[PDB]
């Protein structure tokens, strides 16, 4: 059964896995009478997330829409309404940390003093 | 045994799976007497490689690096003469198609007409 | 890009676990819907060769390729058809055939650099 | 940051499958090596708890830890001594007990929206 609280809960849940979009898709469109609090849920969701999580939540949306439009245009329009403010959040999330996994290795090379701290900054330097 | 052959089959085949990274550092590590060219080859096919295949190239220079320390000072070495250039290309190749992901999505909406061109327009611009 | 079975294969070798590569790489296939018996037989034959974490990837790319393909005509639900099943027993084999792969890969790593001592990867196997 | 099994149990919840990822979350722990005792049972809590696909992200990070701790004190490679074997047998019985999830959840999708009849599906699963 739908709860504001279950949605949470497979969102939070929501996963790098194959299957992890479809799967919560499929829930969602079931669920379609409550397609205004799922955006909702969604959008608030997706703010709260952190950076590498939030392009799995526009995966999940893309999804839900196209596979809602043979039952109904609710999921389109409720959609409509955030995915403006959605992908102008990704889209600067993205840039802001997309060095992040060479900014990490950096710190590691630094405190595991894989090379000396004059190579650690030219390194820092070159980026 | 090594070739210079063998090394791009493996790079080539070195992929997103946990177990990629390692496995291949041993093999490297085993055939450190060929650090000079391993690294030569390393830095040719990382320059070479797609935007997306380029961050797991550093992955390997790190796990090869930290472990060869215990045997002789050849890889840390070698590493040395191309990190800067191997650091700054692959800052600039993650800033240039960062958003690539989005770009796609917005490609596919647009396509499969998930939404009118007008409101495609909008989200495009967000960007 | 002009259809081709080796721009074909390079993209099958390019594709990723991603939605956005899927989804992507179905948009091409769907616009060289008059090349679909040559896509299937070339998905299929790269699909066998596949790396078994790799192999998922395709069975999600013939769905969306299917799904998508319907409102352009029945070419695709037609040629994959004959070989979707066998294709999906593929995976399933291979799927149980290389299941313990990833951890036998984690012992090999750990016999090869580990620090305690011989006795406890042998409890390690053992468990396995 | 100050060490808290909350801290941790968050950072490993937040822990993929990247090596940046394991190796970030490694410096932390032996930053924390005073800690090491809460440290290993906590991350032997959570690896139970784990998502089957998740579980084998906890064994790259504990031999990470051992093998980076060695410098700093014997504390982690003492600590992980006595859970390491456990913790690897519970990844290969759970691997082989959920080794056909991915197929399954791929049915379980293709059921509800495929297109092909009722038989295609049965056969489908008759492979597996
Ligand atoms: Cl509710
Ligand atoms: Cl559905
Ligand atoms: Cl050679
Ligand atoms: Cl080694
Ligand atoms: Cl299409
Ligand atoms: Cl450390």
């Amino acid at each position: 059964s739908f709860s504001e609280s279950a949605l949470e809960k497979k969102l939070s849940e929501l996963s790098n896995s194959q299957q992890s979009v479809q799967t919560l898709s499929l829930w969602l469109i079931h669920h379609r009478k409550h397609a205004g609090p799922i955006v909702s849920v969604w959008h608030r969701e997706l703010r709260k997330a952190k950076s590498n999580r939030k392009l799995t939540f526009l995966y999940l949306a893309n999804d839900v829409i196209q596979n809602s439009k043979r039952k109904g245009p609710e999921f389109t329009r409720e959609f409509e309404s955030v995915l403006v403010d959605a992908f102008s959040h990704v889209a600067r999330e993205a840039d802001e940390g997309c060095k992040k996994p060479l900014e990490r290795l950096l710190n590691i090379w630094q405190e595991r003093s894989v090379y000396g701290g004059e190579f650690i900054q030219q390194l820092k330097l070159s980026m």
